[PDB]
DNA sequence: CAAGCGCACCTAATTTCCTAAATTAGAA
DNA sequence: TTCTAATTTAG
RNA sequence: UCGUCGGUUCAGCGACGAUAAGCCGAGAAGUGCCAAUAAAACUGUUAAGUGGUUUGGUAACGCUCGGUAAGGUCCGAAAGGAGAACCACUGAACGGAAAUUAGGUGCGCUUG
């Protein structure tokens, strides 16, 4: 529903860098006084301050928290638009709620801010239009009628944003209608000396319903137990075997040492096997119902280089069938036949920690790349062409 | 005199109490303290916002003495949190709270200007023990008993227990010497605290002393370089003999590697595994790794402990009398060196009150060209040749590993001035 | 794999601290 | 009546 | 292979536990979902518009708080038994506590 991207602010539009920088720091410091501030008047609100407060010298009229603090600090941060101070002082009330129980418990001391605060923003004080030079500007209304006519800063502040990659996607549903903006924040970052523009942006989740077209792909890995992957998007999922091991390595020494106790030790082996087929099981599907796919193309089933060593391989199988089809994903058993030996980049048919394309030169987990590479619809067959 | 240490002593059984008794009264304390430090903070917090409303409002600071009741803000903290801490005795309430307002006092202005936070404490606070609070007396037939104050006036005729909390507290080893050092008068006890160990479920005496350091003879003028290196975890050389020490690694992050690995293989485990590790809060699902509590942390102090001891013990036989190394403040060269994670201020810590032990003055340097300063000749080539291993600068042709002539330059006194002068 | 957000959990670097003097209440 | 432990507060 | 005990940490050793990367119980502070309700603030001649507050329910949660194995000896046929009593090795080291800052990691949602 309202998730963040942020968009690094290049340059002001009609101001200097150094002008722009400067009220940024003032306004910096106008919202680190109203965050405090609101935090004591929430103090004393809750009835939480001590005798001496009004007893040798220092009900109030107004009605919610929000309402006594913004009228107090109002008068001192004069220069922050007043959308945007009641805002800011509804994040240090709401916190101080929040926090309300330890705090009188004594759980906790105080909540506290930081020296580079970020600029809280409305939605009515952002707008982004796009100029039709492909060039993305941000429109922001940070100053009051008062604090404009003193820095001479008259209409909004435009900044250009880097609006590049799954942001230009965002960005261009905000502009059409499909997303809408919700708040807004201007974060600054010490470490790359870089202004930042997170905008949170509202809209309706896409309902995944099962298709009988997205394919998601399973590979019987070398280094991990299994390894998921799709076509239709770079998400991945790797059931690793971190527990089979340390399993295998412990009956190891027991049935050394063991030299009944032989016939306990087997019966363990079996549970062991079964239970983690249910959970390996189970994983795959709903790996597979949250992606919205429906089907789920494998391998058909000695120990193998693949990472189970020896297994009830064939035990998972009926358990990967039965959990899928109990939510409508059907199963197709295809032969692995160069699936690990092959590229997934440009169809290069052709250790085993990375694979390495001779031509087109993609580099990543051969684990990963079989899963690809089975999730191709009817990769059996196009394989089979080339061989 | 002049040097302050302290010594986990192992608290096996409480005298007069039953361990479930004992148990329940020290993590009612243990949440007394966790309160008072607490609010404590928030009255500093508080009388910090009333002076700066003053000052707007009526020119001057406001003195505590006149509106507060008190000298200082301790004593006020003291009178609003005795009626609710009331089983702590008072004067480990009193050092409780002490701590709480002079952490406030010491970053006052970091906190005003935002660059702190206020400070906020945990739940498994240790529990304060003064001077006059501790004290031990061994009966004849070897068995050591601490008796402690650990309880007010009105807890003492609630909990039925009319003197001191008596306890069992083994001291074998190295404790043996401290504890006979402190029943004679040679160690001074300072003021002391209460833990509690989660993974052995173990309570220890941690006791606060003072010694006065050995003073060994050693001249001034022989001085020893540390240098953190690529290939070893430190070398030593001296500038007057061609003599040089070196602590080989073997296992550095070998275990640091080996305890990451299975933290995130388990928490990666949880998304799949058993039905009874979802459904009971945060603490039962990151459950696997809370043995892994502190392994990293446990091994690299034991292993810098050793490395430490080692260093000094050189300079102490060679008769080193200063100890020259790098001031990694400026951030130089990480992750290539030798130790890759490893807490190079936990050495470099240990160094220093090990030094003073000894009587020895440890001096840190700018490390500028350190490395690529040939020690023989003297001309800092602004690119060596090699990367590491084998340097060979070409004034002199002097051969020699990376590390020791990273160590023969360090061993140089003021060599920070001559290095400047070397390239302005 | 990557990037936003929310939460908590680890680890490194770094600073400060590791009270006393006087008064009173309870016990022999 | 002495005194040893607990409380209180200045610096 | 990972843990328990042998004064602390690290390693070894002796005995023991282990499907422990496992099993289980109450509850309602937060997120989520459901049903009621609509404050502050802003822009506006008003009207109206933006904004989302408050209460209850539910129990899916990296939701809250908890429980669950591990030296010898002894009683107990055996389970089991009081954190009951007693006994328990070798080497190296043995200055910590709290807080803060910064970085990273994992989980959950969305997107590419
Ligand atoms: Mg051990
Ligand atoms: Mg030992
Ligand atoms: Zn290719
Ligand atoms: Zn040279």
């Amino acid at each position: 529903m309202i998730k963040v991207y942020r968009y690094e602010i290049v340059k002001p539009l009609d101001l200097d860098w150094k002008e722009f920088g400067t009220i940024l720091r003032q306004l910096q410091q106008e919202t680190r006084f109203a965050l405090n501030k609101a935090t004591q008047l929430a103090w004393e609100w809750m009835g939480y301050s001590s005798d001496y407060k009004d007893n040798h010298g220092e009900i109030l009229g107004y009605t919610n928290v929000h309402g006594y603090a913004y009228h107090t600090i109002k008068t001192k941060a004069y220069r922050l638009n007043s959308g945007n101070l009641s805002q800011t002082i509804k994040r240090a009330t709401d916190r101080f709620k929040a926090y309300q129980k330890e705090i009188l418990r004594g759980d906790m001391s105080i909540p506290s801010y930081k020296r580079d605060i970020p600029l809280d923003l409305i939605k009515e004080n952002i707008s982004v239009n796009r100029m039709n030079h492909g060039d993305y500007i941000a429109s922001l209304s940070l100053l009051s009628n008062p604090a404009k006519q003193e820095m001479n800063v008259k209409r909004k502040i435009s900044v250009i944003i880097i609006v590049r990659g799954a942001g230009k996607t965002i960005m261009d549903r905000i502009l059409s209608g499909e997303y809408q903006v919700h708040a807004s924040q201007i974060i600054h970052d010490d470490r790359k000396n870089k202004w930042y523009l997170n905008i949170s942006y509202d809209f309706e989740p896409q309902t995944r319903v099962l298709d009988l077209n997205k394919i998601m792909g399973i590979d019987l890995g070398v280094a991990v137990a299994a390894y998921m992957a799709f076509q239709h998007t770079p998400a991945r999922y790797k059931l690793e075997g971190g527990e089979i091991e340390n399993f295998r390595r412990q009956v190891e020494s027991r049935r050394i040492s063991m030299l009944k106790p032989i016939e306990q030790l087997r019966d363990k082996i079996a549970n062991f096997r079964d239970t983690t087929n249910h959970r390996y099981s189970r994983y795959i599907v709903d790996m597979a119902i949250k992606m919205g796919c429906g089907t789920i193309q494998m391998e058909d089933l000695d120990i193998g280089s693949r990472f189970l060593q020896n297994w009830t391989y064939y035990d998972l199988q009926q358990k990967i069938i039965y959990k899928a089809e109990e939510a409508g994903i059907k199963v197709i058993k295809i032969d692995p036949q160069y699936t690990s030996q092959r590229c997934s980049e440009c169809g290069n048919i052709d250790g085993q920690a990375i694979f390495k394309c001779r031509a087109c030169g993609y580099e990543a987990n051969a684990d990963y790349n079989a899963a690809r590479n089975i999730a191709i619809p009817n990769i059996d067959k196009i394989i089979a062409e080339s061989i």
